[PDB]
This record gives C-alpha cells, structure tokens and sequence, in this order.
C-alpha cells in the first residue's frame, strides 16, 4: 500500500515536470511533492535570457496547485536556476 | 483497489486531452486531475498564431468540468504555452 | 467490481458517441461521462459548413441525458470543434 | 452479478432496436437504456422521405416504455437523424 | 439464479410470439416482457391488406395478459407495422 | 429448483395441449400457463369450418382450469385462430 | 424432492387413465391432476356410438376422486371428445 | 424416504388386486390407494355374465378397508367394468 | 428403518398365511396387515365343498389377532373365495 | 437394532415350536409371537386320532407363556388343525 | 450389546438343560428363559416308565430358579412329554 | 465389558465344580451362578452308593457361598442325581 | 482394567494354595476368593491319616485372611476332602 | 498403573522372603502382602529341629512390619510349617 | 514497512540534492532529512569563488521545506563548505 | 512416574546396604524401605563371633534414618541373623 | 525490527560523517548517535594546522542536530583529535 | 523432571565423598543425602590408626552442611567404620 | 531479541574504542558498557610519555557519554594503564 | 531448564576452584555450592608447610562469597586438608 | 534464554579480565560476576615485586563496577595472589 503510493508520486512529479517544461520560457522543471497538509516545490531553469513575469508565476503555481489533490496555490514554491524564490 | 484507480485516471486524463486536442485552436493539450474536493489543470498549446477567446475558455473548462465527477468549473485551471493563466 | 464498472462506461461512452455520429450534421462525437451526481460532456465536430440549431441541441442533450441513469439534461455539456459551448 | 446484468441490457437494447426497425417508416433504430428511475433514448433514421406522425411517436414510445420494467412513457426520448427531438 | 430467469423469459417471449403468429391476420409478432409491476409490448405485422378489428385486439391482449404471471390486460401494448398504437 | 419448475411447466403445457387437440372441433391447441395468482391462455385452431358452441367453451375452460393447481375457470383465456376472444 | 414428486404424478395419471380405459364405453381416457386444494380433469373418448349415462359419470368421477389423496368428487372435471362438460 | 414409500404403495396396490382377483366373480381388479385421510378405488371386471351381490360388495370393501392402515370402509369406491358405482 | 419394517411385514404375512393353509378346510389363505390402530384382512379359499363353521371363524380370527402386536380380533376381516364376509 | 430383534424372534418361534412338537399328541406346532402388550398364537396338528385334554391345553399355554418375556397365559391362542380354538 | 446377550442366553439354556438331563428320571430336558420380570419353561422327557415325584419337581424347579438371576421358583413351568403341567 | 464378565463366570463355575468334585462322596458336580441378588445351584452326582450327610451339605453350601461375592449360604441350591433337593 | 484384575486373582489364589500345600498335614489345597465384602473358601486334602487340630484351623484361616486385603478371618471357609466344614 | 503395582508387590514379597530366609532358624519363608488397611502373612519353615522363641517372633514380625508402608506389627501373621499360628 | 520508509527517504534526499545542485552557485549539495517534528540539514559546496546571497538562502530553504511533508522553513539548516551556518 | 520411583528405591536400598556392609562387625546387611509415614527394616549378619554394642545400634539406625527423607530413627528396625530385634 | 534499525543508524552515522568530511578544515569525522532522548558525539580531525572557529562549531553542530530526528543542538558533542571538547 | 533430579543427587553425593576423601585422616567416605527437611549421613573409614578429633567432626559436618541447600549441620550424621556415631 | 542486543553492544564498544584511539595522546582504548541505569568504563593506554590534561578527560568522558543512550557523563569511568582513576 | 542449571553450577564450581588454586599457599581447592538461601563449602589443600593466616581466610571467603549470587560471607565454609574448620 | 545469558557472562568476565591485565602492575586477572543484587570478585596476580597502591585499588574496582550493570563499587572484591583482601 506504500511502495506504489510513493511510486505514483514519483511519476506524477515527473509528469507535472514535463508539462511545465512545455511552457515557453521554461527549459526544464523539477517538481517535488509533499503529500502526507500538502506542498510542492518547483525548480525551473528558464530559457537562456528570459525571466518569468508576475503572471507567468501564477501560471506555474496554478498548473501545479490544481494537478495535486488538496494543495493550495500558497504552498507551492517556485525557484529559478539563480536562486530567486519567486513565490512568496 | 488503488493501482487501477490511478491507472483509470491515467487514461481519463489521456482521453480528456485527446478531445481538447480536436478542438480547433488547440494543437495539443495536457490534463492532470486531482481526485481525492477535486480539481484539474489543463495546459494547452494553441495553434501557431491563435488565442482562445473568452467563450472558448468556457468551452475547455466545461469540456473538463463535466467529464469528471464532482469537479466544478471553478476548480479547472487553463494555461497556455506562454504562461497566461486563463481561468481565474 | 471496479475494473468493469469503468470498462462498462468505456463502451457506453463509445456507444453513445456512435449514435450521435449518425445524426446528420455531426461528423463525429466524443462523449465522456462522470458517474459517481452525474454529468457528461459531448464534443461534436459538425459536418463541414453546418451549425446545430437551437432544437438540435436538445436533440443531442436528451439523446445523452436519457441514455445514462440519473443524468439530467442540465448537466450535459455540448461543445463544437470551434469552442462554442452550446449548452448553457 | 454485474457483467451479465449489463450484458442482458446489451441485447435487450439490440432486440428493442430490431423491432422498431420493422416498423415501416423506420430504416434503423438505436436504443439505449438507463436502468439503475429508468429512462431510454431511441434514435431512429426514418425511411428516405418520411416523417413520423404524432401518433407514430406514441407507437415507438410505448413500444419501448412497455418492453422495459418500470420505464414510463415520459422518460423515453425519441430523436430523428435530423435533430428533431420528437418526444417532449 | 439470474442467467436462466432471463433465459426463461427469452423463450416465453419467443413462444408467445409463435402463437400470435398462428392467429390469422398476423403474419409475424414480436413480444417483449418486462417482469420485475409487469408489462409487455407486442408488435405485429398483419397479413398484407388486413387490419385488426376492435375485438381482435382483446384477443391478442388477453392471449398475452394471461400467458404471463401478474400482467393485467391494461399493461399490454399492441402496435402494428405502421405505427398505430392499438391498445390505449 | 428453478430450471425444472419451468421445465415441468413446459411439458404440462404441452400435455394439456395434446388433450385439447383430441377434442373434436379442435385441430390444434396451444396453452401457456402463468404460475407465480395463476392464469392460462389457450389458443385453438378449430377444424376447418367449425365453431365452438357456448358449452364447448366451458369444456376447454374446465379441461384446463382443473389440470392446473389453483387456477379458477375465470382466469382462463380461450382464443380462436380468427381473433375471437371466447372466454369473457 | 421435486423431480420425482412430479414423476410420481406422471405415472399415477397414466395409471388412472389405463383403468378408466378398461371401463366399457371408454375407448381412451386422459387424466391430469392438480396437486398443490386438489383437482383433476379427465377427458374420455367414448366408444364409437356411445354416451355415458348419468350414473356412469359418478363411476369415473369416484374412480378418480378416490385414487387421489384429498380430491373431492366435486373437483373432478369430465369431458367427452365432443365438448360436453359432463361433471357440473 | 419418498421413492420407496410410493414404491411400497405400488406393490400393496398390486398385491391387494391379486387377492380380489382370486375371489370368484372377479376376473380382474385394479386398486388405487390415496394415502396422505385415506381412500381407495377398486375397479373390478366381473366374470362374464355375473354381478356382485349386496353382500359381495362388503366383501371387497372390507377386503381393502382392512388391508390399508386407517382407511374406513366408507372411503372405498368399487366400480364395475360397466360404470355402476357400487359403493355409495 | 423403513425398507425392512415393510420387508418384515411381507414375510409375517406370508408366514401367517402358510399356517392358516395348514388348517384343514383351508386350501390357501392370503393375509394383509395394516400396521401404522392395526387391522388385517384374510382371504381364504376353502377346500372344494366345505364351509367354515361359526367356531372355525374364531380359530382363524384369533390365529391372526394374536400373531400380530396390538391387533384385536374385531379388526380382522375374513372372506371366502365366494364373497361371504365372515367376520362382522 | 431391528433386523436382529426380529431375527431373534424368528428363531425363538422356531425353537418354541420344536419343543411343543416333542410333546406327545402334537405332530407339529407353529408359533407366532407378537412382541411390541405381547401375545402369541400356537397352531398344533395333533397326532392322527388324538385330542388335547383340558389340562394338556395349560401345558402348551404355559410352555409358551413362560418362554416369552411378559406374555401372560391369557394372551396365548391355541388352535388345532380342525379349527377348534382351544384357549378361550 | 444385544447379539451376545441373546447368545449368552442361548448357551445358558443349553447348559441348564444338560444338567437336568443328568438327573436320573430325565432322559432329556429343554429349557427356555424369558429375561427382560423373568420366567422359564422346562420341558422334560422322563425315562421310559417313570414319573417325577412331588419333591423331584422342586429339584428341577430350584435347579433352574437359582441358575438364573432374579427368577423365583414360582415363575418356572415344568411340563412332561405327556402334557402334565407339573408346576402350578 | 460383557463378553468376558460372562466368560469369567463360565470358568469360575467350572472351577468351583472341579473342587467339589474333589470332595470324597461327589463323583461330579455342576455349578451355575446367577450374578446380577446372587444365587447358585449345584447339582452333584454322589459316588455310587453314598449319600451326603447333613453336615456335608453345609460343606458344599459354604464351599460355594464363599467362593462367590455376595452370595449367602441360603441362596445356594444343592441337588443330587436323584432329585432330592438337599438345601432347603 | 478387568481382564487382569481377575487374572491377578487367578494367581493369588494359586499362590495362596501352594503355601498352604507346604504346611505339613495338607497334601493339597484349593483356594477361591470373592473380591467385590470379601470372602474365601479353602478346600484342603489332608495327608492320608491326619486331621487338622483346632489351632491348625486358625493357622490356615489367618494364613488366608491376611494374604487378602480386607478379608476378616470370619469370612474364610475351610473344608476337608470329607465334607467337614471346619470353620464355623 | 495396575499391572506393575501388583508386579512390584510380587517382588517385594519375594525380596522380604529371601531376607527372612537368611535369619538362622528359618529354612524358607513365604510372604504375602495385602495392600489396598494393610496386612501380611508369613509362613516359615524352621530348620529341622528348631522353634522360634518369643523374641524371634518379634524379629520376623518387625522385619516385615517395617519393610511395608503402613503395616503395623499387629496385622502380621506368622505361621510355621506345623500349623502353630505364632503371632496372636 | 520500515526498510522502504527509510529507503524512500534515501532517494528523496538524493533527489532533493540533485535539484539544489542545478541551482547556479551550488556545485554540489548534500541533504539529510529527519522525519519522525521534522527537520533537514543541507550542506552545499558553492561554485569556486561564489557566495549565496541572503535571498538565495530562502531559495534553498524553501526548495527543501516544501519538498518534504510538514517541514517548516525554520527547521532547515544550510551550511557551506567553509563552516558558515547560513540559516539561523 | 512410578516405575522409576520404585526403581530409585531399589538402588537406594542397595546403596544403603553396601555402606552398612563396610562398617566393621557387619558381614552383610539388607535394607528395605517403606516410603508412602516412612520406615525401614535393616537385617544385618554380624561377623562370625561378634555382637553390636548399644552404641553401634544407633550407628546403623542413624546411618539409615538420615539417608532417607523424613524417616525418624524410631521407625528403623534392626535385626540380626539370630532373631534379636535390636531396635525397640 | 531491530537488526535494521541499528543497521540504518550504522549508515546514517557513516553518511553524516562523509558530509562533515567535505567541510573544509575537517580531514575526517566520526559520528556516533544515541537514539533511544537522543544525543550524538562527533570526533573530527582537522586539517593539519587548522582550528575550528566559534561559528564553525555551530556549523558542525547544526549539520548533525538537523540530520537526526529529535536531537537538539545542545546534545551534540564535538571533539578534536587533540582532546579539546568544543561543544559545551 | 525426576530421573535427573535423582541423577544429580547421585553425583553430588559422589562429589561430596571425593572431597572428604581428600581430608587427611579419611581413607574413604560415603555420603547419602535425603532431599525432599533435608539430612545427610556420612560414613568415613579413617586412615589405619587414626581418630577424628572433636573439631575434625565439625570440619566434615560443615563440609557437607554447606554443600547442600538447606541442610543444617545438626541433620548430618557422621559414622566411622567401627560404629561410633560421632555427630550427636 | 537478546543475542544481537548484546552483539550490537559488542560492536558499539569496539567502535567507541576505535575513535578514542584516534584522539592524540591515546595509543589504545578499551570500552565496556553496562546497559540494563547505564554506565561505562574506558581504559586508555596513553602514548608513551604523555598524560591526559583535566580538559582532555571531559573530551573522552563526553565522547562516550553522548555515543550511548541515557548515559550521563558522571557514570563514565576513565582509567589509565597505570591505575590512576581519572574520572571521579 | 534443569540439566544446564546444574551443569552451569558444575563449571562455576570448577572455575571458582581454579582461581583459589592460583592464590599462593593453596595447592588445590575444591568448591561445592548450594544454590536453591545459598551456601558454599571450600576445601583447600595448602602448600606443604603453610597455613592460612586470619586475613587469608577472608580472602578465600570473599573470593567465593562475591562470585556467587546472594551468598553472604557467613555461609561459606573453609576447611583445610587436616580438618581445621577455618570459617566459624 | 538461559544458556546464552550465562554464555554472555562467560565472555564479559573474560573480557573484563583482559583489560585489567593491560593495567601495568597486573600480570593476570581473573573476574567472576554474580548477576541475579550483583557483585564481582577479581583476583589479580601483580607483576613480580609490585603492590597495588590505595588509588590503584579504586582503579580496578571502578574498572569493574562500571563495566557491569547495577554493580556498585562496594560489592567488588579484589584479592592478590598472596591472600590480601584489598577491597574492604
């Protein structure tokens, strides 16, 4: 009951990442989920010479807050490849 | 009871995506469902040089809110390939 | 008890779609059902150069609301291949 | 107890359809039943250049409302091959 | 207990039909029974150039209402091959 | 306990019919029984150019009402090969 | 417990018939019993050019009412090969 | 417990008959017993040109009423080969 | 417990008969017992040209009433080969 | 427990008879016992031209009343080969 | 527990008899016991031309009343080969 | 528990007899015991031309009353080969 | 538990006898024990031309009363080979 | 539990005897024990021409009363080979 | 239930480390989690000649506080390769 | 539990005897123990021409009273080879 | 449940040590954990000619206090290769 | 549980004896223990021409009273090879 | 549950010793733990010509008090190779 | 549970003895323990021409009182090879 | 649970001894533990021509009191190879 609850999450994370990857100014993403009070942390490498606008942050935040059961958009952490914690 | 509840969802998501794909200005979609309080997140790549009108958003939102049991149209997140969180 | 409840639905959806297909100005349909409070979402591609009249919407809506147990005609979503959410 | 309750219905529907087919101005019918509060939806293709009169609707409606246990004639939906929801 | 309750009915229907067939102005009949509050629906093709008189309707109605347990003659629906719902 | 309760009836019906057949102005009979409140329906083809008198109806009615347990002579339906519901 | 209760009756009926056959003006008889409130129905073909007198009816009626447990002589139905319900 | 209770009776009847046969003016007898409130019915063919006197009836009646447990001499029915119900 | 209770009786009857046979004016006897309230019925063929005196009846009656448990001499029926019920 | 209770009696009877046989004016005896309230019936053929005196009856009566458990000398029936019930 | 209780008695009787045989004026004896309230019956053939005196009766009576458990000397019946019930 | 209780007695009797045999004026003895209230019966053949004195009776009586458990010397019966019940 | 309780006694008796044999004026003894209230009976053949004195009786009586559990010296019976009950 | 309780005693007796044998004026002893209230009986053959003094009796009495559990010296019986009960 | 709870953590730690590694001024990281009140400790080797700014600390702290269930950002310890405890 | 409780005693007795044997004026001893209230009896053959002094008796008495559990020195019986009960 | 709880700790200790090793002025570390109220003891060999500053102690203390569940930074003991207990 | 409790004692006794043997003026000892209230009895053969002093008795008494659990020095009996009970 | 609790301790002791060995003025250590209220005892051989300072004692004491669960630094005993109990 | 409790003691005794042997003026010792209230008895052979001083007694007494659980130094008995109970 | 509790102690004792051996003026030690209220006894052979000072006693006493669970330093007994109980 456990070794495929965490093997499901291992692919949901790898699926959520492959969609954020196909999002324009995101060369590669890397999601981790914390499903017990849930939360997630997305690390994105933007395309060389780009920067996510303030609305493009809610794109990725909601793109993840909705794909996971019970995770509000406030518990999602977005981080570039240059530090830069984007989501408050 | 679990490994085919989430294997059902894996095809419902891939079925819901193949119908939104056949919707005109949608070159490819990518759905994720959060079924415990449900919600979904659709990421669509529009046809090159197109943009979903304000009524075409309710098309895709209801096209998904109805294909899933108990998911209201407010919990559906639509996102382009250019950020642009379309559904409030 | 599960893997053929959802395998029944997989054919009911594919049966309901093949009848709407044989409906005149409907080149191909694509039904999804949400059976727990039920609802359905039909996506139809009309014949090239056609448009469903206001009574032809109640045709397809009732053609689906009756073929599924407990689904009222208000919970059925009809959508063209051009956005156009037809059922309110 | 399930896989032949719905395999019974799969033939009752295909039997009810083959009798409506042998009804004069009906080139082919296509019945779906919703047996939990029951209801049915008949889609008929009329013979080329025909139209069901107002009494011929009660023919097909009662021809189906009686062949199914507990289904009143008000819950039967009849639809042509040209939209045209015939039963109110 | 089920797959021969409905396999009994499948022959009772086919037996009741072969007797109505041997009834004079009835070239072929086709009975369906609804046994849970029972009811039946007979569709008869009359001999070419004939029509069932008002007493010949009670013949076929009672010929069926009595061959089935608990089915009153009011719940029997008789229909020609030309629409024409004969039994009220 | 079922598949030979209805296989008994299948021969009782075929036995009751072969005795009515040997009854003079009856070229062939065809009985169906409804044994749960019982009832029966006899369809007789009279000899060419004959007609059952009013007492010959009580012959066949009692010939059947007595051969079946609990079936009164009022619940027996007799019908010719020409419509003609004989028993009220 | 059933398939030889009704296989006993199948021979008792065929035994009761072979004794009535050896009764003078009875060329062949044919008995059916209704054993749950019992009753029986005898159909006799009289010798060519004979007729059972009013006392010869009580012969056959008691010849059957006594050979079956609990069957009064009032529940026995005697019928010729010419209609003619003999026992009231 | 049943198939030799009625196989006992089948020989008791055939034994009781072979003794009445050896009784003078009785060329052959034929007994049937009704053992649940018991009763019996004897059919005797008298020797050609004979007739049982009024005391010879109590012979055969008691010859049977005593050979069966609990059967009074009033429940025994004696019948010739010419109708003629002898025992009241 | 049954098939040799009645197989015991089958020899007791055949033993009781072989002793009455060796009784002088009795060429052959034939006993039947009714053992549930018991009773018996003896049929004797007297030697050609003999007749049992009034005391010779109590011989055979007691010869049987005592050889069977609980059978009084009043429940024993003696009958000649010429009718003639001897025991009241 | 039964088939040798009555197989014991079958030899006790045949033993009691072989002793009465060796009793002088008794050429052969034949005993039957009724053991549930017991009783017995002895049939004796006296030597040709002899007759049991009144005391020789109590010989045979007590010779049997004592060899059987619980059988009083009043329930023993003695009978010659010429009728003649000897014991009252 | 039974077939050697009565096989014990079968030898006790044959042992008691072989001792009375060795008693002088007793050429052969023959004992039967009635062991449930016990009793016995001795039949003795005296030596040719002898007779048991009144004290020789108590010899044989006590010779048997004591060899059997619970049998008083009053329940022992002694009988010669010439009738002659010796013990009162 | 029985077939060697009475096989013990069969040797105790044969042992008690072989000691009385070695007693002087006793050519052979023959003991029977009645062990349920016990008693015994000794039959002795005295040496030719001898007779047991009044004290020699208490010898044999006590020689037996003591060799058996619970048997008083009053319940022991001694008998010669010439009748002569010696013990009162 | 029985067949060696009485096989023990069979040797104790034969042991007690072989010691009394070695006692001077006792050529051979023969003991029987009655062990349920116990008692014993010794029969001794004295040496030819001897007689046990009054004290030699208490020798043999106590020689036996003590070798058996619970047997008082009053319940021991001593008897010569010439009658002569020695112990009161 | 029994066949070696009495096989123990069989050697204790034979051991107790072999020690009394080695006691001077005792050529051979022979002990029997009565172990349920115990007691013993010693029979000693003294050396030819000897006699046990009054103290030599307490030797043998205590030599046995102590070698057996619970046996007082009053319940030990000592007897010579010449009668002579030594212990009171 | 244990050896893969801590084998899950062994990869989550190695996954969390490979994402912090792809973060710009982080040449290699090394995470340890303390999941019972959780906490984590990250040791990072910065790129040669770099230093994490004060906002780049909240990047790595939230990048870890969110990827683990229930771990607040206060319980995360960040340390360089030169001592330098960065998180208070 | 028994056959080595008394096989232990058989060696304890033979061990206790071999130590008293090695005691000076004791050529051979012979002990028997009575272990249920215990007691013992020692028989000693003194060296030819010796006699145990009054203190040498307490030697052997205590040498045995102590080697056995619960046996006081008063219950030990010492006896020479010449009678002579030494211990009171 | 034990042999891999302490085999987990054996690697956590060896993992925690390999990270402190990669910390600059730490040539090799050696951790031991005390997990029941937990505590740990780190022994570090500094690089030749170095010394941990006062902030570099909180580095290693928190680097360990956080990698272990429930271990406060006060229960962590740090020691050089030259004595020098660094953590109070 | 028994056969090595007394096999332990068999060696403890043989061990205790081999130590007293190595005690100077003791050429050989021989111990017996009474372990249920314990006690022991030591028999010692002193070296030729020696005698145990009054303190050498407490040596051997305590050498044994202490080597056995619960045995006081008062329950130990010491005896020479010349009688001489040494311990009071 | 035991043989590896003490086999764990056997390596923890050998691990704790190998770290104290790598501590500078400690050529070899040797730890023993007392884990039930725990305590430990360290014996250290210092490098030839060295001595642990007063702070170097708290090094080794805390290096051990922390590596073991629940062991305070007061229950740790440190001892040189020259006596010298260092920890109070 | 027993045969190695006393096999443990057999080596503890042999171990305790081999240490006292290595004690200077003790050429060989021999310990016995009494472990149920424990006690021990040591027998020591001193080196030829030595004697244990008053403090050397407490050496051996405590050397044994401490090596055994619960044994006070007062219950230890020390004895030389010359009698001489050393411990009071 | 026992044979390795005392096999653990057998090595703990042999381990504790090998550390005291490496203690300077201790050529060899020999420890015994008493673990039920524990205690131990150490016997040490000092190096030839040495003597443990008063502080070197607390070294060895605490070196043992701490290596064993629950053993205070007062219950440890230290003894040289020359008597000399060192620990009070």
């Amino acid at each position: 009951q456990f070794s495929e609850q965490v093997n499901y999450q291992r692919a949901l994370e790898g699926e959520l990442a492959r969609t954020i990857e196909t999002l324009g100014p995101v060369k590669s993403a890397r999601v981790h989920l914390a499903m017990p009070s849930p939360s997630a942390s997305v690390t994105v490498t933007l395309e060389p010479g780009r920067a996510l606008d303030e609305g493009q942050i809610s794109a990725v935040v909601h793109l993840v807050s909705s794909a996971v059961a019970g995770l509000p958009p406030g518990n999602v952490t977005l981080v570039d490849q240059s530090g830069h914690l984007l989501t408050q």
